């Protein structure tokens, strides 16, 4: 089995918290990206077996995807907004590292990232 286990989406020992910033990240940021027409390749972990990408998990050692992020938010896995923002950045970065500049998947990622940055620019203050 050449896929690694997916990133954890819950952990009984990791402290849980709900902030208005994390609620914004689920209700506005994640929702906006999730339903976007280019979202689908990013909605679940990269299945390197089914996609026939043997070298993927030899190159990408910190995988991340929006399915994982969605579940983390729904499970109150994050303590703060920065943890979640970091996961989005990891997802985009992995795509830019593994794929060639100008590839369709890169253009899809760039479009989602632009939308992401717009919404993060409008992050609300802590209540
Ligand atoms: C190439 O990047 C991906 N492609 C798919 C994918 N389809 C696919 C397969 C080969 C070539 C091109 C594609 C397109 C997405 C451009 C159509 C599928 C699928 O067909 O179900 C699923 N997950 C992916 C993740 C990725 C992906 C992401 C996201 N980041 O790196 C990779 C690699």
């Amino acid at each position: 089995s050449m896929n690694p286990p997916p990133p954890e989406t819950s952990n009984p020992n990791k402290p849980k918290r709900q902030t208005n910033q994390l609620q914004y990240l689920l209700r506005v940021v994640l929702k906006t990206l999730w339903k976007h027409q280019f979202a689908w390749p990013f909605q679940q972990p990269v299945d390197a077996v089914k996609l026939n990408l043997p070298d993927y998990y030899k190159i990408i050692k910190t995988p991340m995807d929006m399915g994982t992020i969605k579940k983390r938010l729904e499970n109150n896995y994050y303590w703060n907004a920065q943890e979640c923002i970091q996961d989005f950045n990891t997802m985009f970065t992995n795509c830019y590292i593994y794929n060639k500049p100008g590839d369709d998947i890169v253009l899809m990622a760039e479009a989602l990232e632009k939308l992401f940055l717009q919404k993060i620019n409008e992050l609300p203050t802590e209540e």
